[PDB]
Parts: C-alpha cells; structure tokens; sequence
C-alpha cells in the first residue's frame, strides 16, 4: 500500500538572527533566534511512499532538481526513513509559492512544509516539538516555522534539545507587517548555508556577533512583552546588521548587501525622521525587509515607491496560525 501527505508552511524572517552552526550534521544553532512567521509566502509540499520507488525524487517548481539537490534532498529521507520505521523511498512535489534560494526563507517554508507532509504520509503524531527538531534537520529556520507568530529557536545542546516553540504576544502580530523590497529574485551567489559555514569557521568577527546575541533576545522579547514597537526596531535592526558585519570578518571577506540595500536602508531612516516608525533587517541576500506597524504600511510603502519599480515592494502580514495539512 502507498502513503501520501500534503502541507502547507509559511516562511519566516528572524529578527534575531540565526548565523552560524554549533553542530554541521544535526544543525544545531551557535546562538538561539527569533523570527516572525509571514502568510503572504509560502510552500505547498506534497510527498507519496512506494514500494516501487528506488530513489527519491525531488520535483520543485514543476522541475526535477540536480544532482547535488538530489544528494539534499536524500540524506534527509533517509533522517526520515530511519525515525519512521520502514525503508520506503520518496517522490516530493513542492511549489515554491515565495521566491527560490534567494534570501526570503525558501529553506524555512520548504522544509516545514515536507517535515509535516511526512508525518501526515507515515501517520507519525510527532508532537509540534518533535516536528520542529524534524524539520531543523532539513533547514536550521525550518524549525521556526511549524509555528505562527513570533517563534524561537532554543538551541540545546544535543539533537533532542534542538527545537523551536511559539511565543504569546497577545496577537500583538495582528497590528504588525512587513514590507519587502524585491532588489534581486534569483539564486544566491553562496547559499545561506555555506557563507554561515564559512563565517562561523573564520570570521575575526563573530566573538563580537556571540558576546552580543543574547543580551539582544532578551531585550526583543521584553519588547514582545510590552508591545514597545520602537524598542523591538531599534534591537532587531543592529542584530541584524551585526549579523551582517560578521561576514565582513571572514576569511576571505563577503557580502550579501548591494548599493539598492542601502537605498533602501536610507528610505527607512527618511521614514523614521518623517514620523513613519519603521525598521529594517535582512537575511542572507540582497532584498530588504521593514518591519511597520499596521497603521503606517501604506504610507511607508508609498515612500520607497518613489524610487524602486513597483514590481518590487511587497507588503506580508504576520500570521497567527502554524503549518497546515491539505
Ligand atoms: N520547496 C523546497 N523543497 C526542497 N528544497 C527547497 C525548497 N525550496 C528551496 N529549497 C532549497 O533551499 C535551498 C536554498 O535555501 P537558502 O540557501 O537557505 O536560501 P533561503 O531560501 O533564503 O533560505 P534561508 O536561509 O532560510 S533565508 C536550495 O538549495 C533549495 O534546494
Ligand atoms: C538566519 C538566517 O539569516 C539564515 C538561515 O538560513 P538557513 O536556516 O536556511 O540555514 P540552514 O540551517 O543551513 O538551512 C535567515 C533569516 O531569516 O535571517
């Protein structure tokens, strides 16, 4: 007999930033994380168990993947085939409803999507903690994205203490939003993967990014905790940008940033002078994010309209609710 799941997860962008990996084959986190979930993308993954199957196949966006993609996304059935009890192969059909490897969280909506498919598929009832530390094994974000919301990442020690939990703001994610600023919609020259790897191995910065990234969690949830939308801003964009500056300190040195993010940066800073609270963090690529208050989305997105082509600024609201099967 033949097995089928099918779920949908959202992408989520951390305000405090995970970067850097303790452990390279459990991906177990240097540092813990924070992120927002967003419903405007997302992945819709499908996965069937056959016994005619001989290898696992990976569809997505309508194409079969390469070989090293193949290689990915085989190492993880196996995560899967060990933890289920049987020696089935996979077929994956997933669409990419967000752009793909491109520093908007393909990673994190991809792999939850698949985590929860697989659960539903071999009837596993993983409780969402055991779902969190499945999808973790796929993509270190993906943990966060099993649920909605603010979520973090508590990086434990060990692959049983390595997961993620839901955080109460009082649906203070109701009055929030996120505008993004679409500078470049194609693959990543160096994956958030390796540029972490090699960031973490060498960067003459990141004792710095370490002496401060808990210091700045605290802060962020006792701005949760309050609803101070200002004091949260202030916090997540310094992380964030400290995030950044590690990767100037590598071995060799690099960037993820180009001239449009810093336009974009300065936009922000305009809108912040002209009364429109507003504030900006980037993950691993060009593309900007501005974290506004419900109230001011239109303004401040009026704001970068003046300069960047409207195929480019889009606005996401936070979601409540976790991943779902469909
Ligand atoms: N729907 C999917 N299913 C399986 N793999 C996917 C899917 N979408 C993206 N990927 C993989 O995700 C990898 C790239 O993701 P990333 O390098 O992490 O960039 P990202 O999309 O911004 O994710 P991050 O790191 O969390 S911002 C690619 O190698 C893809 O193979
Ligand atoms: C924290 C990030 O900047 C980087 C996370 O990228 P990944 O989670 O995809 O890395 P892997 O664990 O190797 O898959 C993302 C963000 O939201 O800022």
């Amino acid at each position: 007999m033949v097995k089928s799941g099918k779920a949908r997860a959202h992408t989520n962008i951390a305000l405090i930033k995970y970067w850097g990996k303790a452990d390279e084959t459990y991906i177990i986190p240097m540092n813990n994380s924070l992120s927002v979930t967003l419903d405007r993308f997302y992945t819709e993954t499908k996965v069937t168990f056959d016994p005619d199957f001989t290898e696992d196949c990976l569809i997505l966006n309508g194409n079969e993947v390469n070989a090293k993609e193949k290689e990915k996304i085989q190492n993880y059935m196996n995560i899967v085939r060990d933890l289920a009890g049987n020696r089935l192969h996979a077929r994956i059909e997933s669409e990419n409803y967000v752009p793909t490897a491109a520093g908007l969280a393909s990673s994190a909506s991809a792999y939850a999507a698949l985590a929860a498919a697989c659960n539903e598929a071999l009837s596993l009832n993983l409780s969402d903690t055991d779902l969190s530390r499945l999808a973790r094994r796929g993509s270190g974000s993906a943990s966060r994205s099993i649920f909605g919301g603010f979520a973090e990442w508590e990086k434990g020690h060990d692959d049983l203490t390595s997961y993620a939990h839901g955080i109460n703001s009082n649906g203070w994610e109701k009055d929030l939003s996120m505008i993004f600023v679409v500078i470049n919609n194609q693959s990543k020259k160096v994956s958030s993967r390796s540029g972490m790897s090699l960031t973490r191995d060498t960067s003459r910065f990141y004792q710095y990014w370490l002496d401060h990234v808990d210091e700045d969690l605290n802060e962020a949830k006792e701005a949760v905790k309050n609803q101070d939308f200002q004091r949260l801003g202030e916090v997540i964009e310094a992380n964030g940008l400290r995030m950044h500056a590690t990767n100037l300190g590598a071995q060799p040195p690099f960037t993820y940033l180009v001239q449009e993010s810093y336009d974009a940066m300065a936009i922000v800073e305009q809108c912040r002078k002209a009364n429109l609270p507003c504030y900006f963090t980037m993950a691993a690529g060009p593309n900007v994010k501005v974290l506004v208050e419900k109230k001011n989305k239109q303004a401040v997105m009026e704001q970068f309209l003046k300069v960047f082509d409207e195929s480019k600024i889009i606005a996401s609201d936070i979601i409540s609710s976790g991943v779902e099967i469909i």
